[PDB]
């Protein structure tokens, strides 16, 4: 039930949230965006790099342009479901902002928890545990936490972010349950290892020290089991698909909007590209008169934007049962009339932006720093009585499992900046 | 009318006694001893270290007078044949042979850009700014009318000829060039006013200072130049040969510009074909093109294709106005009479709009205008006050007739080298 899948509740709570009973100031889907915005996680967003360093093109910027396509996606799905379900409004007092404010609060969340360095600094933490100092724990780890470790997910990572206990905090942000299971892409465990081609088993979304969150948000939401063993897997939210098109939309296309500002993809390539998402509905007069390239490309970006928020919106629906009884089994973007389109503009975003030799360096780059730092933590959670080791510990953080993930975890979430000066220290250069 | 037994004077400055042809050793010929003074000399060595545009490390202005260097050999060597053809008591009577065309064109051609400030023509505007609206505005009314053209209109081919036969205390005659390779190297026979007194392009820079005209005077009256004015302005007509080392710098900088700014990705590699296939049509091997498979290899062999083929069509051209050079009466340069003029022109205009006018060669010329003014304006008030504890310390730093004094302190901080100038700069500064 759609009533069940957005639920209010909040981690500890001990009796049942109503919808009608809301004060509308204070709704708690609206209330996760603005926890979100003032948590320091999300803050340092600020000093991190999404590919190129130019300091203009930051994850916070990204994350913003992310969770506002998803109110825009989550504002009209919402529409159409209440006239589709009418109840929902009548009788449990839904409305259409509350789902543009989970799906805007999740895409707000959606980058949090993955390391600098992109998909470089996945690979670096997981091959530290795979084939470098990391290897010698497997021994003392069931095969699901070495599996959190040599397959390290940044979207697991966010998950844990958003809800680490502390002390004097349980629960972290304690966001509705809601939003996070619309945060949940891939609501499995780490085991078994991409079991099917879906897109919801080709990563995993919690680390074991989330599994018993996670099992309480499905519960709660009522998600449809996808396993009956010991390995644990869950249809997705519904609205984890709307989150997913607002992410898939922005990289597409503001990916290539940054590539031609930047001069990796030449400018005469713009309109090749856009025209079969924007020819029915740009102004080419307008256009024309246009003196800047960043502001004929905006303008690009905007209308293919507006073009594919359209048409995910009514992918969305004319498959809404098929996700609500969990066989969808695409993304929103897979079933995209523009498919071949955006193909074309990833595949020349990969050759200009990803493979060009400045993001190149930098990943080698990354790969040096995370894997020195994790070296360092590690070896200093191995011998914590040398003099050395107490300082490793000063600087970088004043059961063997929950060390080392909170080890990933914390390297994790270290902006550009003091990962480089941690990692400069550590080897002398300045 | 000239004779072409005068314009291949083997003369050097100070000269008691004719230099004979045939009377030379062939193992150390006048033309060819030209070309080892130029590569040993302080001022070619210190272009290792002076960038041009672009400063990639790999792109210098040693590179560049190399490389005109060799295509003026080339431009040469297939004129001197042809003209020893036509004038066959060159050779018979004066014993002249076609390498000596090869060797004076490709001494004047690898010395062409030896006397040019840093930072391009804005290191030029950067020195003429400073005595037109700078601290050198003062001098004015000291100098005379074409002394201080000199300085506001700063022109590095001038300083070239200057860097080239300079007088020093021991070394009279600076280089001792031969006559028909300084005579060569002047693609601006006349002083620096009146200033473009015609459309030709030989009237639109002018080639020597004033403190240097005696000497181009000596040089024209040996080599037989043609007077082009006795209104007590001087000028002459260009040596023949100087149009060749002027086609061999203009195929240069047109075609290799258009490949650096293709490898340096400030030009889509899609263009190279596009503007450069009429070019090399009729030589390419397309086996060959689609086979390279380094972006790099592709243009560098359509690069040498194009260069090919306009050293063949310059000399076609210098040959069929070869009488009108001779009577000074030729209008244009060999390029602007090419049949490609079309296709070079959309390339010296991609390369303006891509590389001339990007945000790093803007930014490099901006500031070179401040290190050459500081530097100018150190060594002038130094100048001015010499007693001050100060400026006898900038005097130890940068320098250990008042016209004289201004001219060569642009000729020193005209050939100081980007390192020496900035870290000089810096240090003025407290950098
Ligand atoms: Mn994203
Ligand atoms: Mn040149």
């Amino acid at each position: 039930n759609w009533e069940h899948l957005l639920s209010l509740k909040r981690q500890g709570d001990t009796a049942k949230r109503l919808r009608i009973e809301q004060d509308d100031t204070r709704l708690g889907f609206e209330v996760d965006y603005d926890r979100i915005i003032f948590s320091a996680p999300f803050r340092s967003l600020q000093d991190k790099t999404q590919v190129i360093t130019d300091f203009v093109h930051t994850r916070l910027t990204h994350s913003l342009e992310v969770s506002v396509v998803g109110r825009s996606l989550g504002r009209m799905v919402g529409k159409k479901l209440l006239e589709k379900y009418p109840h929902l409004e009548q009788v449990y007092g839904y409305k259409f902002n509350d789902f543009g404010a989970i799906v805007a609060a999740a895409a707000l969340a959606h980058d949090i928890g993955n390391p600098p360095f992109g998909h470089s600094g996945e690979k670096a933490i997981g091959e530290f545990f795979k084939n470098g100092y990391g290897k010698r724990y497997k021994d003392s780890l069931t095969a699901k936490e070495y599996q959190d470790l040599i397959k390290f997910e940044g979207n697991a990572n966010g998950f844990k972010v958003l809800s680490q206990s502390k002390p004097g905090a349980q629960g972290g942000l304690r966001l509705s349950y809601a939003t996070l299971g619309a945060f949940m892409k891939y609501p499995k465990e780490s085991l078994p290892h991409k079991p099917s081609d879906h897109i919801a088993d080709k990563k995993y979304g919690f680390f074991q020290s989330e599994r018993a969150l996670f099992e309480d948000v499905a519960q709660e939401l009522g998600l449809l089991k996808r396993s009956t063993t010991d390995d644990v897997s869950w249809s997705r939210h519904p609205l984890a698909y709307l989150v997913e098109a607002a992410d898939d939309i922005c990289y597409t296309i503001i990916d290539f909007e940054d590539g031609i500002n930047l001069g990796l993809i030449p400018e005469e390539y713009a309109l090749e590209y856009m025209v079969k998402l924007v020819g029915q509905t740009i102004d080419r007069n307008k256009y024309n008169a246009l003196q800047e390239t960043s502001d004929r490309v905006s303008y690009l970006r905007a209308l293919a934007i507006g073009t594919l928020i359209n048409e995910s919106v009514d992918t969305f629906m004319k498959y809404e049962e098929e996700i609500l009884a969990g066989t969808f089994d695409q993304s929103l973007i897979d079933k995209s009339n523009y498919q071949a389109q955006i193909t074309d503009i990833i595949n020349l975003s990969i050759e200009r932006i990803y493979n060009s030799r400045e993001v190149i360096e930098k990943e080698i780059a990354g790969y040096e720093i995370l894997s020195t730092l994790l070296e360092a933590r590690c070896r200093a959670l191995d011998n914590n009585d040398t003099h050395y080791n107490q300082l490793i510990q000063q600087l970088l953080a004043p059961s063997l499992y929950e060390n080392l993930i909170q080890i990933c975890a914390e390297v994790s979430t270290m902006t550009d900046g003091k990962a480089l000066r941690n990692y400069k220290k550590i080897k002398g250069l300045d």
